[PDB]
């Protein structure tokens, strides 16, 4: 038995061209923790932030700096708090010597501009000004770029961020909340070094997914990170090209999940073994009141060392999760509507989405505003196949069925991406609230970039 | 406890 949800016979590890991890012989150091991105002005009823794509230099290996890319630092990015229902302001600005744009991976906001995807353009040296309220639930979102193609080529310079959404029944729960202290973003990526401890997407390039062998946490090798409380809030987020995450304590030291893309969950879940497929998040509580002062605890991918909790003196916490975390309202479903089903087809070059490859000016379909809709999502790659991360701008979906049978244990919540076995169908309920042009696709990188993407159109009726 |  794996201890995973997911098909052990799909891992990412049965690919031929698989890449390990391997432990990086790097010094061990602190754990970067991005700081909070301080707004321009901030009122309760609004928000205003500046959000720059730039281009530096990070150490992250002794000798020559690494050429990277980064929101508002060099690499990676600062962490954006929004607020449901506070109008937010955002001036987008684009140092780089690309064009890029500034895509809000889960924000439910007007596509195809506000979203900020393969038509939201920003040319170097310009600026462009977007503004929205959320009306979602608290969760952990993120921002990267999103060009088409050349998506997987600009997060692989850096072009990652975490998103914050705050909510008033969130911020009543009893949580961890005390940003970088107890509440951390844990952003699992991987990457390959070079000559001059460079990163060079082009040599690494592969048309089913590049990973390298190197973990990063955070823009971070080989990092610990020091704990001074009982309780750790973690939000995971998988950042990464195409690597899935299986992610385990030494001792088998269990952990809760409280949170998904979309929303926390219903129920609190216990996990002692989580998987995460590109794209997705889960926060997780661990406890650490087993151990005392000078233990530490580390945190593997397989059998391979992730990050590494040093345990220091802390104050008794011992609080209990509610049995309810959030309660999940499911509309229902428009009885006139058709299921929807979508086909994910191919692997490496022939990747394709019900026959077609992207094209940029093509409409795939429509559906109306305001109504629910089953879309079944098949991946039909025949054994051996792989776990494909399925992704729908605009709209946090939630899942109803796997191939007829129940989600798995951390799928009840809101989400908006989802891995699809090979041979599997999953059901959705999906509804989008705002009319538009919204992408759906493959969420390994190089399957969008790879053609793997349609769009649809949504009107009001 | 080795893994996979
Ligand atoms: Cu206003
Ligand atoms: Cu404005
Ligand atoms: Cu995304
Ligand atoms: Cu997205
Ligand atoms: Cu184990
Ligand atoms: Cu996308
Ligand atoms: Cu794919």
């Amino acid at each position: 038995y794996t201890d995973y949800f997911f098909d052990e016979p799909a891992f990412d590890l049965h690919d031929g061209g698989y890449v390990p991890l391997e432990v990086s012989d790097a010094p061990e150091k602190p754990l970067n923790v991005p700081p909070l991105l301080k707004p321009d002005k901030e009122t309760a009823t609004d928000v205003y932030y500046t959000v720059t794509a730039e281009a530096g230099e990070t150490q992250l290996l002794p000798g020559a700096k690494t050429k990277t890319w980064g929101y508002n630092t060099s690499l990676l990015g600062q962490t954006i708090v929004y607020r449901r229902g506070q109008h937010t302001h955002v001036t987008l600005k684009n140092t780089l010597p690309e064009l890029t744009t500034f895509h809000w991976h889960g924000a439910n906001v007007s596509g195809p501009y506000v979203d900020g995807g393969c038509h939201a353009p920003v040319y170097p040296g310009e600026s462009k000004h977007i503004d929205f309220t959320l009306e979602q639930p608290a969760t952990t979102l993120w921002l990267h770029a999103h060009p088409c193609p050349s998506t997987a080529e600009q997060v692989w310079h850096g072009l990652a961020a975490m998103v914050i959404v705050k909510d008033d029944h969130e911020a009543s729960l009893p949580l961890p909340r005390n940003y970088g202290v107890d509440d951390i973003p844990v952003i699992l990526q991987d990457r390959r070094f070079h000559e001059n401890n460079q990163w060079d997407y082009r040599a690494d390039y592969d048309p089913d997914g590049v990973a390298g062998p190197t973990a990063m946490i955070n823009g971070t090798i080989n990092p610990y990170f020091d704990v001074t409380t009982q309780k750790v809030r973690l939000r995971f987020l998988n950042g990464a090209n195409r690597r899935e995450w299986r992610l385990h304590f030494a001792d088998d030291l269990p952990f809760t999940q409280i949170g998904g893309d979309g929303s926390l969950l219903p129920e609190p879940v216990k996990f002692t073994h989580l998987m995460l497929t590109c794209a997705e998040r889960a926060e997780v509580i661990v406890d650490f009141g087993q151990y005392h002062e000078g233990d530490e605890v580390t945190l593997y991918t397989d059998d391979v060392p992730l990050l590494k909790f040093r345990i220091h003196a802390f104050k008794p916490d011992q609080t209990t999760l509610p049995d309810k975390l959030f309660d999940v309202k499911a509309p229902v479903v428009d009885p006139a509507l058709p299921v929807r089903h979508v086909v994910m087809q191919g692997m490496d070059e022939g990747v394709a989405i019900d026959g077609k490859k992207f094209a940029m000016q093509r409409i795939d379909a429509t559906q109306p505003i305001g109504k629910a809709q089953y879309w079944d999502v098949t991946n039909s790659n025949d054994a051996p196949g792989m776990v494909h991360p399925f992704h729908v701008h605009g709209t946090q979906f939630l899942v109803l069925s796997r191939n007829g049978h129940a989600p798995y244990p951390n799928e009840h919540g809101f989400k908006d991406t989802i891995g699809v076995n090979p041979g599997e169908t999953v059901r959705l309920l999906v509804r989008f609230d705002l009319p538009g042009v919204y992408m759906y696709h493959c969420h390994i990188i190089e399957h969008e970039d790879g053609g793997a993407a349609a769009q649809i159109e949504t009107f009001d009726p």
